[PDB]
């Protein structure tokens, strides 16, 4: 193993680190790449699946980098919200929803 991680959303490959993906520590990506989800599935390229759309991950995972929300203006912030709620990212979940008052 290393520090690289590789996951598989809904068909798309997505490389990362754990620093990355660990800053939450209680979100579903930490606990996944420590190897403390039950169902931790890898296919055999060592990938982790998820069965999620790749689409709004993107933000989602640069979040984790820079910790800032950042939108392309056709992208939808009603499924990036579902993907934020699914991974267990509370500062992020809340940002969205601030964002989406006004």
């Amino acid at each position: 193993w290393g520090k690289w991680v590789r996951l598989n959303v809904g068909g798309t490959v997505f490389l990362t680190t754990r620093q990355t993906l660990c800053r939450e520590q209680k979100s579903f990506l930490s606990r996944l790449c420590q190897g403390e989800e039950l169902q931790s599935d890898r296919d055999e390229t060592g990938a982790y699946l998820i069965d999620r759309d790749p689409t709004y991950f993107g933000p989602i995972l640069n979040f984790l980098r820079h910790g800032k929300l950042v939108l392309d203006k056709d992208m939808a912030e009603e499924g990036v919200l579902e993907e934020a709620e699914f991974y267990n990212i509370g500062p992020l979940i809340r940002i969205i929803k601030d964002r989406m008052e006004e």
